[PDB]
């Protein structure tokens, strides 16, 4: 992944969310968009990208996921970049936010070099 | 400036910010700590951080200000290098911590990247 930062375009990329516990649930994995933001220390689904039955447990309100996520970042182009698992937090924001546990997942860095 | 995305650690930078204004403030220049932020669109210095007498002027989700005057922007590397200046009408608002937004880092002429 390569992205320049443009103050107009918001850094963002299509991902796979995959649902690894036990328990059924309608759609294991959904497509959702997210931005890239260092700013971030974790990441965030949004409650309007989130599956209402994958649960959660219990400045911003929020929870986080009972079950592990797999986590598949989509380039524009369409090729995949590593999978990562994690626990993401859901809440009620904006859009949803790929914070440093994923950027530094990905291998990433700032540079004008 | 390359610096690398980490979970513990806030990518921060040192910056000079100086007041190039049309009036008199005790401090012309000040040193602050800023966040390299990739997801905000514009610049924010903290209310903290903001010199008392540096004016600020309401704007036309959090309440904020702008600068009156036009500040210069210099972003200090680890080592002390700095970056070429940048020029700017900031936003002042509550904030945790200052932020640059991808106004300066376009101007910067930054990229994310893992290639």
């Amino acid at each position: 992944l390569a992205m320049t930062m443009e103050h107009k375009d918001r850094p963002l990329v299509r991902v796979i969310l995959t649902n690894t516990g036990s328990h059924p649930v309608k759609q294991r994995s959904v497509y959702i968009t997210a931005l890239l933001d260092s700013g971030a220390d974790i990441t965030i689904i949004s409650e309007e990208d989130w599956p209402t039955d994958w649960p959660v447990m219990e400045g911003i309100p929020m929870r986080k996921s009972r079950d592990m996520i797999e986590l598949g970042v989509i380039n524009r182009d369409g090729s995949l970049e590593r999978p990562l698992l994690l626990f993401p937090a859901v809440a009620m924001v904006r859009g949803s936010i790929l914070g440093r546990d994923c950027l530094q997942g990905l291998g990433l860095r700032l540079t004008n070099l």
